[PDB]
């Protein structure tokens, strides 16, 4: 199987990248350098997850020693809810650029579809700890990500945790410019997400799939939950397969011609999560692997479930 998938902005992505979110800053910069130089090439980051310097700290060091040339990485940041207004997209791209150390983005999503009040505040509330929203839609923010493109300051745009109404709200937009050439959503074999990916992959839009892994160190893991891990059917699986069960969550997606940013500052395991492009699932497997989906979700978050825009009503 092929390393890349082709965007219909014309470029190619790396279907496996290195996830970035809750990575200490004072690990994320050795994280994102062994990454590079054990074969990664596509980063996912935010400004929302407040380690992009020390990302981009390790960026700059692999160009500057010439381990990569800026042409072969595919550096992907998220537009944060509180800068969907129209005059504050330009500089939330900007300072993720900055802090990057970077002249553009490969691909720059819109977070989550709800916009919230600007401020210092990255989820500003209510006395009552509700979300305090802005009223900006979904549609006029996107107006302003086609703007980006136009400036030069990313090649691709694209968007995140949008529900199938949502996608086909920017795909009727009046007047769209660009298509989105990415939906990232979470998807792992307790959400398998047949109905979106469809959805998405049948328009032309590539599904990048998040927390592949079920996101073990998530903050409100409650230790009830299901573990994607330690599930033995999981783990028979990947005996079978002399792979780790890791190994077969990240190949998972891979066979469904998603893209899959598995998130490690650990060395050995950024290593071990690469090592996925020489063996195959079967396609029992894979059914094995889809019919474990409980519709279980890593993000969700009550804060914000009365937004007009809150994407997992539907
Ligand atoms: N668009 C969005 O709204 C959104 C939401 C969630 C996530 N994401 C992106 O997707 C990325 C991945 O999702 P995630 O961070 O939620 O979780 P994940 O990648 O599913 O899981 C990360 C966890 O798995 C552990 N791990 C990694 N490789 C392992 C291996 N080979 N064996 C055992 N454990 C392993 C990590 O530990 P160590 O790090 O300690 O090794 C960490 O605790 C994020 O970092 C972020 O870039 C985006
Ligand atoms: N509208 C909205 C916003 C955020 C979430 C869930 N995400 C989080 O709670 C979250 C908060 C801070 C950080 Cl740094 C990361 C978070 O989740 C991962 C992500 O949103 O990428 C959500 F479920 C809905």
């Amino acid at each position: 199987m092929a390393s890349r998938i082709l965007l219909n902005n014309g470029a190619k992505m790396p279907i496996l990248g290195l996830g970035t979110w809750k990575s200490p800053p004072g690990q994320v910069t050795e994280a994102v350098k062994v990454a590079i130089d054990v074969g990664y090439r596509h980063i996912d980051c935010a400004h929302v997850y407040q380690n992009e310097n020390e990302v981009g700290v390790a960026i700059q060091e692999k160009l500057r020693e010439q381990v990569v040339k800026r042409e072969e990485l595919f550096i992907v940041s998220k537009l944060w809810c509180t800068y969907h207004e129209k005059g504050l997209v330009k500089g939330a791209c900007q300072k993720t650029l900055s802090d990057l150390k970077l002249d553009y983005l490969d691909l720059y999503l819109i977070h989550w579809p709800t916009g919230f009040k600007p401020g210092k505040e990255f989820f500003p509330l209510d006395e009552s700890g509700n979300v305090v929203p802005s009223d900006t839609n979904i549609l006029d923010t996107w107006a302003a990500m086609e703007e980006l493109v136009d400036e030069g300051l990313v090649k691709a745009i694209g968007i995140s945790n949008f529900n199938h109404l949502q996608v086909e709200m920017i795909l009727n937009k009046p007047g769209l410019k660009y298509k989105p050439a990415v939906n990232q959503i979470e998807c792992h074999p307790y959400l398998t997400q047949e109905k979106l990916i469809q959805y998405c992959q049948s328009k032309g839009i590539v599904v990048t799939a998040y927390s592949p892994l079920g996101s073990p160190d998530r903050p409100w893991a409650k230790p009830e939950d299901p573990s994607l891990l330690e599930d033995p059917r999981i783990k028979a699986i990947a005996a079978k397969h002399n792979k780790t069960t890791a190994q077969v969550l990240i190949r998972f997606p891979m066979q469904r011609n998603l893209v899959v940013i598995p998130k490690s500052v650990t060395p050995e395991r950024i290593a071990e999560n690469f090592k996925v492009f020489d063996f195959e699932l079967s396609s029992q497997d894979m059914t094995t692997l889809l019919s474990y989906n409980r519709n279980w979700r890593v993000c969700a978050l009550l804060s914000c479930t009365s937004h007009k825009d809150y994407p997992f009503h539907e």
